[PDB]
């Protein structure tokens, strides 16, 4: 799947041609033309994940991931400059769907026994957190917000699988960037929460934020061990 | 797309050329030549510009908007000579889209992380302002009037922005130019708010000021950090 | 079953083709009709076998489960291609399959009174015994492990069982090599016993070393007996 | 698949040609052309890899695989020259492709018997080893540098394959040629260690440094065997 | 690519004759045919360059680059006697180039290995830099100061870089002749700095000036490693 | 196939044409369209090779072939002319291609019972095995010497086919010139080993020598019993 | 196919007019033309020669077969003009072609029952005998020594064909003449012999030349029956 994985990224690297095209030239075409390919683009990495997990390549199963992920910015990012509020969505849909499929590559990941993929997996996650945040505030939408809420926490779950995992090989960098990225959820369900105006939201963000210091005390514990 | 900058170039200065010689020949067509070959070097120039933003060179994109910006000059200047109702509304179109080019290479100066163009760009945009003034006040137009206040306000905020990354970069130098480029918008808004004679523009004008005063006091600070 | 043999041989060829084509496209789906089609000739091949047992004919039928073990070579290698511990299994059943059903080869041969196509009947034993291993180790199963155990203790028996008629027969080319083969399981035994780390299994390998080294002496008589 | 060959060979000096021209001419259209057909050159050259693989001639399958190593080259030098981080990411994708379908040239090398193929075959995974650090600097990618650092030791590997090849055919000169390759990946090994800044590449470029030192022994050996 | 590069030679010496004309005659007319043949004469050089570097000819490349270098001189010439603040403009963006395509000249002899290709290429730049300079002095253009600051510290760099190739090659007289060259750089470098006023550029001519007594050092080890 | 073994050697004439065009003008243009001219002769003598060998004419066969190698000659000279590595690489393919195809006349003049066809055939052999080493030398390829080393060890073979051709026919003639064949060979392997440096292609150098002689010997023989 | 036959003769008459226009003004390029030219008519005749083998009109393809024999002998004339081997080998081939095409028509006028044809038929092939001969003097070819060698006995045996016909219609005319083609033939193979140096050559002239003897005591019976 390595072959089609190149394939599709050459795919999401033409949306952003497409969208660096469009906005120099000012064409409406070109900017629907690059909303289509993106969104293609990450359809077929979805493909791309399925025949990886079929292979049991993590590396290649991430990969595909990120590409969904680039397309959510690309969509994101096309837009803004098409000001298009169905594309809006259609980033907000793409975005969690990437979301999604990486917790599938952090899966995959465990099942391997690889805890520099898991991390990168779940590191996907939480920059989709920040791209969900980024599109409701462009969209205005308190539904993308709550959406871009549910992600953020669960990226900060996912990111403690990560460490359980690294704790488990004796890897104690994993284990460490893991808790780094805990902590950029704290900072989103903050950002989300300022935006949202959720003091619920604002509960959810300290409260991550002393899981983090929690978690890091277990990377020192692992540090110790490991030496 | 350095030589294709080079040739847009000779078409902008081939352009002053045909006004100076219809000039002093008293030629309405060469005044015609003159506008066509001015239009002509600044759609080119966006040309340049949009291979600028493909190539990664802020260098060329920031002179490629300049080349639009002094286009529009001649464009009045022409339109002056020629009487030209038509030539003063080419001018005022010309003038703002070579802020909004402006603005786009001020986002590619803050990618890169060139505090230089992104200042530049900026000071594009305010020279822009002034010239919007001009071809309101030569035609007569309170639209113009109108246009030329939005895109000075815009330039405040730009120049805030070029603040933003000198400040990220440690060059107190751009910095503080970065603010006299606001109080620069400050003068524009008042002159605007004169001629149009509007009290929410002196307002515009007030706030701004006050704004380039504030702005003055992080460039002090940024200075101090630095030494 | 001549032309039943054959038309299952293309398959066994075809197989292997769909490997190979598999390998450069990269094609997890070819690399799964691989092992539809290797599976499938063993099977055909099976039916051959029981056709040329009810017809007579010990050469169609050693020649038949001789595909048999061309397929579980295949299996094995398609598995590891594509990364398939199911595939590995198929591998496993098939390769045993291909040892019993080389036995019942013997028989036939045995009472033809053949003691080439029965030499080469225990030798397909003996090469399924080496397989056994290899996959037992792609797959990492200690029962895998055992069953080539097993099967290659076995082979040295078939081996003897051979001697005896070959020692009937008085031809002491085919004693000679039936002896080579014992020897050859010896080394299979330690190897097995190396990679599962079974002190037992050491000591069956001894205890064969030891067997073929009093087979040989048997084929020394025999020489001696036919000049 | 000689003329498939040395067709695709043509398709691999058309995309120097167009880097050259596009170099000198300052175009982005022929950069992108060039990236194009060179990708494109490297994809027909793995279908000649598979033509020569299913004909048995490693001869071509080895310069197959070779013109996609230049390939991933060119696609670099390309990469340079437009600035582009995605045709960056497709050098590194070309150039570990490469790697893996030299390995595969090597086992049929193996198959056939042919120890000077097996070498050259190993010698191209070295080369990419050392594109794929200089892939890494260009895009300063952590990923690309890990990348470098598994083909680096692997190559070692494969070079010992060779050795070990070479040895049973009685060639001291591709056995001494294999070791020079293995010290080629130590040094590789210590390059990409410092660009990471790994102090775990440190120790694995040391113990392939000290690995070349006991394969050489070895090739004095056979040198003595061999006269 | 010689009869080519003879052609443009005469094109330059025609753009010459038409300046010394021009100001006997004092015709603007022949002054703005001196641009048009000189700036022509440039890019039909690089034409040359192009072809030249197609051929693999250092010598030709060279000598179509110093072409170039004399046109941006003729067209500074050319702008002094016209006193067109276009022609200036024109005359720094063909000198920039000039050093520009002076480096491909030197990545070309480095690829031949011949160093005194290379030595002259980067004496080029080093006039270039004077050029720009001079230019920037007329035209009182600060940015084209700095484009002088950068071309000149850039071209100690690449006399730097022949020095390498002539420490590889063992000939000290290239060698010397490098440092020469980074010594009349950082000359350059101060007259740049006091013209700008800048003491950030001071401090690289310091450097640069410390840089050329180091380098100077390696070529004693040279000169007393050749004799 | 007469008129089509008549078309494509004008277009081996055209190639030279343009060659000796090209040196006289001094364009590289020119010189790549003899490339792809000479090429493309080649590709179409090797048709006409087809529809002989179909039709059942050996001496259109052989001179299709003869064309293919003077292709090969004009691509050596033309690279020569160019300065293209590629062109060498080309002209080295085309050139073992040739030898490859004469090989296959060979053949065909042998069931035919065409002693004059079969000697001619592998004369080609013998000066394609010269062009190789022309083409190395040029080149500086080791493996380029090799591949001649080998296609003139064959040629010496494949002239013993001819003698044995001309033995049964009892042509003493041809027999006679095919031993000259073999001491050119013998020659060229001497040369080769020379350029090489390659003490076994001295030894094979000898070998052949020595069979030179004893070829002779047979030859005497059939003269006496010719008359 | 009469107003097609007449087009290509003057395309012939064209083609001897360029070499005489060609010789007067010392003129490679009408040289060429006259190359071009010639063959293009023989290639155009034998499409005439076709069409008039389908109708059935054996004096129209006798025509045309004359004209390409006319063609042979221009292309002979420009090639020594011209100086050009290329020249001269196209003029062989299409000279062995005519007498080909030649024998064509005589079948055909076998067929019809014209002996006059069917005589000056062989009349052609015994004029490119001559011109092949020719040819090969001027080229120094001892294959084409040969292929003429071959073309005039053959003609010999075409002649033979000739006095059958003429017997069987009872015009002892055309036998008589037939007979003096054989002599001529005989003549042109001592030239042959001697060119070459070939005493087989000389055997098969005096073979030849008493075949004539036998062939004229023939016409001798054929007038008596006749009176």
């Amino acid at each position: 799947p390595e072959v089609e994985l190149l394939r599709v990224v050459m795919l999401v690297k033409e949306a952003e041609e497409l969208l660096t095209l469009a906005v120099i030239k000012g064409s409406e075409d070109d900017l629907q033309k690059a909303l289509r390919t993106a969104v293609e683009a990450a359809r077929e990495a979805v493909k791309v994940l399925l025949q990886a997990v079929k292979r049991g390549d993590p590396e290649v199963a991430l990969r595909a991931v990120e590409l969904v992920v680039r397309v959510a910015e690309l969509l994101l990012r096309i837009a803004k400059e098409s000001g298009s509020e169905l594309a809006l969505k259609m980033a907000l849909l793409v975005a969690e769907e990437a979301a999604r499929l990486a917790k599938i590559v952090l899966e995959l990941a465990e099942k391997q026994g690889d805890p520099e993929v898991a991390l990168r997996a779940v590191e996907l996650v939480v920059r989709v957190a920040e791209l969900l945040l980024r599109i409701a505030k462009e969209s205005g939408s308190e539904e993308a917000l709550e959406r871009a809420l549910r992600v953020a926490e669960e990226a900060a779950r996912l990111a403690k699988r990560v460490l359980e995992l690294a704790e488990k090989q004796g890897d104690p960098e994993v284990a460490r960037r893991a808790v780094e990225l805990v902590k950029r959820v704290a900072e989103l369900l903050e950002r989300i929460a300022r935006e949202s105006g959720s003091e619920e939201a604002k509960e959810r963000a300290e409260r991550v934020r002393e899981e983090a210091r929690e978690l890091q005390e277990r990377v020192k514990e692992l540090r110790e061990r490991e030496g």
